């Protein structure tokens, strides 16, 4: 598989070992890491993590992306598809982080491109993810895009996002993915 994920103000490309420093700094930013897993601040350890990730990637088991800002080709975050299962075909996503240099709507763009990757490039039927209780605006983002709370525990709310909502959204969110081929005009 190779991916061609590009939206209006952002694009994605697969993580390499050399992204270790950017990732370490991102994930150890205390403004950003309130609701994600603790991870090493050691560049070589993060390089190690990426090396193992690359084996999972070579086997079609995981795809991990740096998010970039299109205007200056500068890195603005991460996102990951992982933990694949069957009956029905399901993928998780997460590791979803954008820094201060993000474009205003990078969150909308990157989510949409994740669902491009999962449902159309990779053929999944269903997406699973969770969000910490307390991460209020993230809950509110996913509900708005059409995710459904399946359930919960002491830490998380658990969601699914169906392929049907992705397709059904592709028209509605088309302005985020590219230049419109034609624009609505009212008389
Ligand atoms: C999670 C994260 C990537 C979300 O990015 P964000 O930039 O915070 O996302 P926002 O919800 O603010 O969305 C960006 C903009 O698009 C708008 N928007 C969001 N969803 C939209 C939708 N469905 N339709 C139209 N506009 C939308 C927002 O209102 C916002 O614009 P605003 O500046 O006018 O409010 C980011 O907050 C982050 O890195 N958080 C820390 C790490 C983390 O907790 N990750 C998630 C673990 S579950
Ligand atoms: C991606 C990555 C992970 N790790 C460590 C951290 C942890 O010890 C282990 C497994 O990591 P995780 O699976 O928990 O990855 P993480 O990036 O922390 O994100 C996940 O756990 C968080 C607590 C959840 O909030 C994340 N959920 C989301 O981001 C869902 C999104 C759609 O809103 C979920 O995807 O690996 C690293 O050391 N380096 C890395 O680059
Ligand atoms: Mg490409």
């Amino acid at each position: 598989v190779n991916f061609n994920l590009k939206a209006n103000t952002t694009y994605l490309r697969l993580v390499e070992e050399n992204d270790a420093e950017f990732i370490c700094t991102l994930r150890n930013n205390d403004k950003l890491n309130t609701y994600i897993s603790k991870s090493t601040g050691d560049i070589k350890s993060q390089a190690e993590w990426i090396r193992n990730y690359k084996n999972r990637e070579n086997n079609g088991e995981e795809y991990y992306f740096i998010i970039f800002r299109s205007d200056d080709q500068s890195p603005i975050g991460t996102v990951r598809l992982y933990d694949f299962h069957e009956n029905p075909k399901s993928f998780c996503w997460g590791s979803w982080i954008l820094n201060e240099h993000k474009t205003k709507y990078a969150a909308v763009e990157s989510a949409l491109l994740v669902y491009e990757a999962g449902f159309s490039t990779l053929g999944f039927e269903q997406s699973h993810f969770e969000v910490m209780k307390g991460n209020d605006k993230v809950h509110s983002f996913h509900l708005k895009m059409g995710a459904q709370k399946i359930s919960e525990d002491d830490e998380n709310i658990y969601y699914i996002f169906p392929k049907s909502k992705y397709k059904e959204n592709k028209i509605q969110y088309a302005r985020f993915l590219g230049k419109l081929e034609h624009h609505h005009h009212h008389h």
